[PDB]
């Protein structure tokens, strides 16, 4: 059976080799069935070559030796016994003499078997009668112990066979084998060499470990399946003459670890798009950062922060010694509107997100409140009593501030409690382009806020177009332009920034807030500097 | 001679071994004179063990064989001839029989010498009569060709000698050698083994290459001098049995390359303080850079640049439709003073250095000129005619501008021509702390500039203290404070910045210019905003 025998080549069990009959040996058959002569077999071939060289020197020197082999049996018995001790992994030895000219019986056979701590010699002659390779030349001369010529061999002349399982009493013997053979020549009357016999040994090789990942002198040298594009071959060791025993881990480059991470096939470790996107986990890592854009934007913001703080600090005393409260309140409002890009610079936190909303909505309420309070007061005293309002502006500002303050709180209370308790929503972000990040979530209560600040500003637009230089003329351009900018900004933001880079949205926020707040500041405080 | 022989171990020349007499062999003597059995010698030992095993099996089986050796000489002749063909690097073979009980002559000796394509056998018996190692046991049984016991050897029982140079006709033979020996046992009447002789071969080993950097089975395995702290051992190959043939390059870490860069000694590759300070050259590389400080400072400067440009652009039209020229001129002067840190940001160039001087001196001349022109005009009309000067200020500004303009030019012309032609001075810098950089040089003509701007400002200090709110009161604090700051700044700069980091001096320049120019701008334009 050529099936169970092939299954024996992948598992070391010998009981699986039972239940099979034999009529012929089964020789192994693979890519490297015949590799060459490995080193231990060089050591054994050294033993095998010496016997042949001794025999051919003896037979070439004298022509009677080939005859009278019957009474010279002691020497050949000792020779086969010596050959049988050549290696510890030797199973049998055989010495055979070719017959005389035109005969049917081998003149002599002899075999030695290595059964435990013993050697057995049996004739095997008569009742078993079934049957120049670049030979070197030497000159044989003697001084004290004429001159003639001779022929000799060499250890690499030794021949090797594929591996095979011998079969006995019709059943296959467990344990592979390999035979080494050599030939010894005589001398014929024209004095060129001729064959006279052979000497052989069978060597067991089950304990010899196969290395299949690497190369060099073995038997199955390089026949692994793992491709060296995504995987690296790692041979397991401390085993016998067993095939298929190796793994191949995915190298760090294509470390997708799709095919079990490897413990022209078994190479399907997924090509990782990054160092994270499928390697060390089948999910992505955070998106790349920068340190030139971030610090530059932070410094450019801190410029305006220090400038407005300088204005407020310097404007404290140059009216005390003489509307200071309106001026400092509006400057505090602008300071309060210049935070959010600074707030949207560090790592995210629910406190940070709600604080961003806090500062954003309170700043708008306190700055845009004054703009529209002065606008509709003018339209209410133009042609339709607080002539300058001399404090009543502060009263109306508080009336508008307390309500706005509460809205922020309740939603802050409810959303913060539910988020940090059971988290109907959490800080959670992910790009659809193949990245990951953390972000503050958006809500229907954030849609109410936007609509409330957009209708508040539309009422002022109606106030502007009611009357359609002086105070209101500058304010009209600012209010309409900032409506258009804010509407476009929110319409973009609520559907883009889930899928946008953190740096890109930081830049978007920076450009938006700089444009709108700087435009408002310029177009409100320019008339104050020239009059 | 043990001196020329030791010189032969480091050079392959054989003529240096001449002119020396012998009375005894000279054996090699080193750390690894006796390493073990390398693989090719395992192949030869396989040949040598077989002969001994054949002999001991023959002699144990029959007790008459030990006698009648005289007529059995053919077999032993063939045996020594076979042993002499064991290896191509074999020089001689010898088989000896110990004498009978209480004798003085060896019963038989035989030698075979491998002289070219020939083998010579000579008796060497009679006229050369000068003279259980864990032996295994085997059971000898036969089926067709009783039972008895026996003793056998093994290939690792084979003994090896240190290397040595044989000496003949009193002179030392070139070419090292090594002998392999084995013993064959008989059987004594109580039937335990006893010695009966020996079989030997001498093997030449000159062509065997020594690897001295690595380890493993060789002869002089690991005895190199290069330490693995600064150097890595690199053995040269394609040589014979010659010692001392290796180099050891300095590894990239301690790559000082002081000891010839290596082509507990030869380890003095200088420990490089950096990747450059002694490695790849014995001189340093440029000092480390940064991208967070640099961009931040640049952005913080561009803030003020854009602010002052906005002021100038907005102030163009709000007077045209109605001293605008004085205002824009002073603003241009401040813009001209805010350059130098921007100019001291890129790589250095002689054009860049002279341009820095240009902008620095012209800016001071145009801004500080107006300050002192308004100061001494007040002191000249206070109690000691251009009542407001209504253009005469511009006239006096031109009178002061043309002279200053020329000074910059002449020195620019002369210094630039001489520097770029023969370079009495070049862009050349180097820290004393162990770094390198490029810097603009300082000159006596730069000392004249400093003294000229410091005495110009001292005249204004005298103007301030002459009279000792209004215009001069603000200006007095600014002028004295900026004298103190500028004097300290130059006193530091002319002796520090040759040895200071580029980033540190950029920060110094930034803080200095921000403090002085911002203070001047604030204390001059604050009275303009409130009156």
């Amino acid at each position: 059976g050529a099936e169970a025998a092939l299954a024996y080549l992948y598992s070391g069990d010998a009981q699986q080799l039972s239940q099979v009959n034999c009529s012929e040996r089964y020789e192994a058959r693979g890519a490297g069935a015949m590799p060459g002569l490995p080193p231990s077999l060089q050591g054994a071939a050294g033993t095998l070559a010496q016997a042949a060289n001794f025999l051919n020197m003896l037979l070439q020197a004298n022509d009677i030796r080939e005859s009278s082999v019957e009474e010279d049996v002691e020497w050949y018995q000792a020779l086969v016994r010596s050959v049988a001790e050549g290696d510890p992994r030797v199973y049998r030895a055989l010495l055979t003499f070719n017959p005389p000219p035109g005969a049917s019986h081998l003149q002599l056979a002899l075999q030695a078997t290595r059964t435990g701590e013993e050697t057995i010699l049996q004739d095997l002659s008569g009742n078993w009668v079934q049957e120049t390779p670049a030979l070197k030349k030497r000159v044989l001369t003697n001084d004290l112990g004429p001159q003639a010529d001779g022929y000799v061999g060499d250890t690499q002349q030794v021949r090797l066979s594929p591996p095979f399982l011998e079969c006995q009493e019709g059943r296959l013997r467990p344990g592979w084998l390999i035979t080494l053979s050599a030939t010894f020549y005589g001398l014929k009357p024209d004095l060129s060499p001729e064959v006279r016999g052979q000497v052989q040994m069978d060597v067991d090789l089950q304990s010899v470990d196969i290395n299949q990942c690497a190369s060099g002198p073995g038997w199955y040298s390089n026949t692994h399946l793992c491709d060296l594009n995504s995987t690296q071959c790692v041979p397991l060791e401390s085993q016998g003459f067993v095939l298929g025993r190796y793994l191949c881990r995915c190298r760090p480059g294509f470390y997708g670890a799709s095919p079990s991470g490897g413990l022209g096939r078994l190479l399907q470790c997924l090509p990782c798009p990054e160092g994270c996107t499928s390697c060390m986990d089948a999910t992505p890592c955070l998106v790349e950062e920068a340190a030139v854009l971030r610090a530059a934007v932070l410094a450019c913001q801190a410029c305006c922060m220090l400038a407005i703080f300088l204005s407020m600090l310097v404007s404290y005393r140059c009216r005390r010694n003489k509307g200071v409260v309106l001026l400092e309140t509006v400057l505090f409002g602008f300071l309060l509107l210049y935070f959010p890009v600074f707030i949207l610079y560090f790592k995210p936190s629910v406190f940070r997100c709600i604080a961003l909303r806090w500062v954003r909505l309170l700043g708008f309420a306190i700055v845009y409140g004054t703009i529209i309070l002065k606008l509709y007061r003018v339209l209410q005293l133009f042609l339709s009593s607080a002539l300058l309002s001399s404090g009543r502006l502060l009263r109306r500002l508080g009336l508008l501030l307390l309500p706005v303050l509460g809205f922020l709180a309740v939603w802050t209370v409810g959303a913060l409690e539910r988020g940090i308790q059971h988290a109907p929503l959490v800080i959670r972000g992910h790009t659809p382009s193949g990245r990951h990040f953390y972000l503050c979530h958006h809500d229907r209560w954030d849609y109410i806020m936007v609509v409330a600040e957009l209708l508040l500003l539309c009422w002022g637009s109606f106030l502007c177009y009611a009357t359609r230089f002086h105070e209101p003329r500058y304010m009209g351009i600012a209010l309409h332009n900032e409506l258009l900018l804010s509407a476009a900004f929110h319409t973009a933001r609520f559907v883009l920034v889930p899928s946008l880079h953190p740096d890109w949205t930081l830049l978007l926020f920076f450009f938006h807030t700089h444009s709108t707040v700087t435009t408002t500041l310029a177009l409100i405080f320019i008339p104050k500097f020239w009059k």
